């Protein structure tokens, strides 16, 4: 009953397509916010410096399968915040309005639980252990776009990755 | 919180990547007969003999994992005083039977900590565990190893490199 994701660059629209399933997103916070040291660090921004930050549910078939909270610089994407009302997928919206693509990125895979709110929106016990994701992503000239910190549906997901020795 | 980067490494060069020092105790080793799964993973017959050994991994000198591991037995005569000798399962294989690891695929899964767990691992049960599952194969292409490891969610990261 868990959909098994291949660990990879790619969007929650384009891994949802790989499934068969239909993506649907609720918007649930969208503005901008202050940089403290880390995130500014993070987006390679000065401290202060002005993120955009879009908290989303996304859905497959209508179900609820994860809560995303991604931090883009505004200053680099000023249009951004407007342009998702057109686009639902943020990663076809850096694309086609700013010609960004992503090229590279680091993703971070816990467990924990999830707060009182994050459940509600889930549908999903508070005690029902989560998968909290973060992922890092830098564009093909090797500037960072985001900074993504998430809570997947522990009863819904696996994540498989292919190993290699060389 | 030990952050791990994801590759083919064994958890011994993990450690020593990040000047933790490797320790582990073998908890159990012994024979087990292999169901059609385990059959399937391991290219034997579905009532072959297959070698379960468990293990506690430390990092430094606390708890981090349960690691329960499945071999061929047919396939790896003396494995137990192999272990033994070489600490590290890798390197027991490359250096005793002269087998290599060529590529694994590895599942990350949430699950719950069990009694038997939350005792070896100095936590309390039905808190998050992180739940790694590799079956690797060697240059051969034959697999070699399906493993099942339990982390403790409030100590283990799983960090994966990504590219387009
Ligand atoms: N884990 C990633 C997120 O880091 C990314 O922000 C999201 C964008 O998805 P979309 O383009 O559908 O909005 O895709 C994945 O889910
Ligand atoms: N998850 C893997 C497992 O598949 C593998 O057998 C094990 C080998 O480690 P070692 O006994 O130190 O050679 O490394 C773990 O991290």
């Amino acid at each position: 009953m868990k959909v098994s994701q291949a660990l990879q660059l790619t969007s929650y629209t384009e891994d949802m397509r790989a499934q068969g399933l239909e993506p649907t997103s609720q918007l649930l916070d969208i503005g901008y916010i202050t940089a403290d040291d880390r995130l500014a660090g993070l987006l390679d921004i000065t401290a202060g410096g002005r993120v955009l930050r879009i908290e989303r549910l996304r859905m497959a078939n209508g179900e609820p399968m994860a809560i995303e909270t991604t931090h883009l610089s505004a200053k680099r994407f000023p249009a951004l915040r407007r342009s998702l009302v057109k686009y639902t997928s943020l990663y076809t919206a850096l694309a086609e309005v700013y010609d960004v693509h992503l090229a590279e990125a680091e993703e971070t895979i816990e467990t924990s639980l999830a707060t009182p709110r994050e459940a509600g929106l889930l549908g999903t016990d508070v005690g029902l252990p989560m998968l909290m994701l973060s992922r890092h992503s830098q564009d093909r000239t090797g500037q960072p776009v985001e900074w993504v910190r998430s809570v997947y549906r522990g009863d819904r997901y696996k994540f498989v990755a292919r190993l290699k020795r060389p």
